[PDB]
C-alpha cells in the first residue's frame, strides 16, 4: 500500500539480501526501496519521521529530503543536513509538514547525510493529479507501475574511500536484482500487465551514482514526464537516466502474452546479462511462469536525446536568447584533484551551523556565511542562468538543483542552446569534455537551496555549492516551528559540539 499524505515513517537498521547476499541496512518503513509516499497536488504532507536508528557503521542521526519537490515558505524542511536543517538524533522524531502547491508528478525521498540514502534509506514519492491532461494516454497508474532502479554495494558506504571510484555490486530493480560476482539465481522481480491495456510507467533513478540504459525487450517506451514536467509525447526504445532522474512512460502491452526482459545496464560495474544481473522480467497474464527468452537489438534505434523533449505547456525560457542573455549569468568552474572535488576554487565541507540557521540569525550576506567561499547569493525576482562546463573526473555528472526545476538551454554532447522549448527538469546530465550544459531559472522562492552533483559519492567528496536566494527574504518568508529550532541543540548536545 501507499502511505500520506499524513504519516508516520520509521527510520531503522536491519538485515536484508536484495542480491542473495546479507548486509545491514537503513530503511524507511522496513523495506529497500521504502514505502511509497503518495498524495494529490497541493495537499499538505506531514511526515513525522522516526529515527530508531541505533549502528553506528551507518550513522545514528538522520536527514531526508523531498527531492524535486521546491519547499516554498518552508525551507526548514527540505532536509540536506547543515544547509536546511542539523540532523534528527536517534530516539527522536521530527515532523516534515510542508505543502505541494502547483507540482504533480514522480519524484522520491531519500537521506541527505552523508552517503546514508547508499546504505537503504530511499523510496518513491508521487503527487497524483486528479485533472491530469496525460489522463486519457493510459488506463493503469498505481503502486504496481512504479519502476525503482538502484546500485547496491555489499561495502557499507561509510567503508568507501573518499573521492574514489565507488562500484556496486549489484543492480536492482523494483529491490531485487543479481550480483556481478559470486552471482547466485536469486529472485528477479516481476512487473505484471494485460494484454491490450496502457500503462503510466513511473521510472524512478533512486542511484548513488550509476546512469542506466533502462530498455524492454519487443516494446517502446512513450515518455509522457520528465522529473515532474509534463512532456509532449516521446516514443523510444531505450532510456539512458541518471542518478535522481524520473521519467514517466506510456507502456502498451501490445505484444503477444508472454515474457519480456526488462534490462537497466549501469555505467560501471557489472556490462551485460550473463546470469539475469542487470535484469527484471515483464510477466504478461497468462504466459507460463518462466523466464524470458528475448534478445535486446544489438544497437537501439530510437533511444532518447534530452533535445527532443518539449514540455507539454508552453514554458519558453526566461531572459533573452543567448549566452549570458540573464540578469545574473554565472558559470562555475567545476573541478577535481587528488580526491576532492571543487566549485569556483572551493570544495564543500557541511558547516557547523545549518545554512538556514545562519540567516535566521542575521548573517546577511554571503561573504558572513559559513563555509567562507561555499554560498552565493541570488538576487531576487531574477533570472538566473548557469553554465555548468564538463571536464571533471568521474563524469558523466547529474547536477541537482533543490528549490527549483529549470529549462535545459544546452544538453550534453550538442553544442547549440535552445532559447525556445527545452525541456523543464530538476537533475541533468552535465556531459563530457568541452561541453557546455547550461541551465535557467527565475529566483521566487527565498531560502538556502543546495547545487550539487547527484552522484552521492561526489557529494561526499565535495561537489556542491548553496544557492542562498533572497537572504533579505528569507526569515519573513520561511517561519520555522519550535520542533526545527530544538534540532541543532539536541545534535550538538548528543555529540559534544559548541557552537
Ligand atoms: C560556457 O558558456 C559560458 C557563457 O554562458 C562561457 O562564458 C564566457 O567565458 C569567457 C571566458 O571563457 C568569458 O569571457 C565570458 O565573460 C563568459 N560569459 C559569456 C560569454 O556570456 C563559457 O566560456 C563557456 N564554456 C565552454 C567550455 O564552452
Ligand atoms: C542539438 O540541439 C539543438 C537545439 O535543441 C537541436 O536543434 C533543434 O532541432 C529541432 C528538431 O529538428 C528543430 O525544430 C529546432 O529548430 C532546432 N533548434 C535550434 C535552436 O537549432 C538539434 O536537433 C540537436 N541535435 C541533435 C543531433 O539532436
Ligand atoms: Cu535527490
Ligand atoms: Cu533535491
Ligand atoms: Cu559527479
Ligand atoms: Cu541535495
Ligand atoms: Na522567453
Amino acid at each position: 500500500a501507499q502511505i500520506g499524505p499524513v504519516t508516520d515513517l520509521h527510520i531503522t537498521n536491519a538485515n536484508i539480501s536484495p542480491d542473495g547476499f546479507s548486509r545491514p541496512a537503513v530503511l524507511a518503513g522496513g523495506t529497500f526501496p521504502g514505502p511509497t509516499i503518495a498524495g494529490n497536488t497541493g495537499d499538505n504532507f506531514q511526515i513525522t519521521v522516526f529515527n530508531d536508528l541505533t549502528d553506528p557503521s551507518m550513522l545514528t542521526d538522520t536527514s531526508i529530503h523531498w527531492h524535486g519537490l521546491f519547499q516554498k515558505g518552508t525551507n526548514w524542511a527540505d532536509g540536506p543536513a547543515f544547509v536546511t536543517q542539523c540532523p534528527i538524533i536517534t530516539g527522536q522524531s521530527f515532523d516534515y509538514n510542508f505543502n505541494v502547491p502547483g507540482q504533480a508528478g514522480t519524484f522520491w525521498y531519500h537521506s541527505h547525510l552523508s552517503t546514508q540514502y547508499c546504505d537503504g534509506l530511499r523510496g518513491p514519492f508521487v503527487v497524483y493529479d486528479p485533472n491530469d491532461p496525460n489522463a486519457s494516454l493510459y488506463d493503469v497508474d498505481d503502486d504496481t507501475t512504479i519502476i525503482t532502479l538502484a546500485d547496491w554495494y555489499h561495502t557499507l558506504a561509510q567503508q568507501e574511500p573518499i573521492g574514489a571510484a565507488i562500484t556496486a555490486d549489484a543492480t536492482l530493480i523494483n529491490g531485487l536484482g543479481r550480483s556481478f560476482t559470486n552471482t547466485t539465481a536469486s529472485p528477479l522481480s516481476v512487473i505484471t500487465v494485460q494484454s491490450g491495456k496502457r500503462y503510466r510507467m513511473r521510472l524512478v533513478s533512486i542511484s548513488c551514482d550509476p546512469n542506466y540504459l533502462f530498455s524492454i525487450d519487443g516494446h517502446d517506451m512513450t515518455i509522457i514526464e520528465v522529473d515532474g514536467v509534463n512532456s509532449q509525447q516521446l516514443t523510444v526504445d531505450q532510456i539512458q537516466i541518471f542518478a535522481a532522474q524520473r521519467y514517466s512512460f506510456v507502456l502498451n502491452a501490445n505484444q503477444p502474452v508472454g515474457n519480456y526482459w526488462i534490462r537497466a545496464q549501469p555505467n560501471s560495474g557489472g556490462q551485460g546479462f550473463d546470469g539475469g544481473i542487470n535484469s527484471a522480467i515483464l510477466r504478461y497474464e497468462g504466459a507460463t511462469v518462466e523466464d524470458p527468452t528475448t534478445t535486446a537489438p544489438t544497437t537501439f534505434s530510437n533511444p532518447l536525446v534530452e533535445t527532443d523533449l518539449h514540455p507539454l505547456a508552453d514554458l519558453g525560457v526566461p531572459g533573452q536568447p543567448f549566452r549570458g542573455g540573464a540578469d545574473d549569468p554565472l558559470v562555475l568552474n567545476l573541478a577535481f584533484a587528488n580526491g576532492r572535488f571543487s566549485i569556483d576554487g572551493v570544495s564543500f565541507v557541511p558547516p557547523t551551523v545549518p545554512v538556514l540557521l545562519q540567516i535566521l540569525s542575521g548573517a546577511q550576506n554571503a561573504q558572513d556565511l559559513l563555509p567562507a567561499g561555499s554560498v552565493i547569493s541570488l538576487p531576487s525576482n531574477s533570472v538566473i542562468e548557469v553554465a555548468l562546463p564538463a571536464g571533471a573526473a568521474g563524469g558523466p555528472h547529474p547536477f541537482h538543483l533543490h528549490g527549483h526545476n529549470f529549462a535545459v538551454v544546452q544538453s550534453a554532447n550538442n553544442a547549440t542552446p535552445n532559447y525556445v522549448n527545452p525541456i523543464w527538469r530538476d537533475t541533468v546530465s552535465i556531459g563530457g569534455t568541452g561541453d557546455n550544459v547550461t541551465i535557467r531559472f527565475t529566483t521566487n522562492n527565498p531560502g538556502p537551496w543546495f547545487l550539487h552533483c547527484h552522484i552521492d559519492w561526489h557529494l561526499e567528496a565535495g561537489f556542491a555549492i548553496v544557492f542562498a536566494e533572497d537572504i533579505p527574504d528569507t526569515a519573513s518568508a520561511n517561519p520555522v516551528p519550535q520542533a526545527w529550532s530544538d534540532l541543532c541543540p539536541a545534535y550538538d548536545q548528543a555529540h559534544n559540539i559548541s557552537t
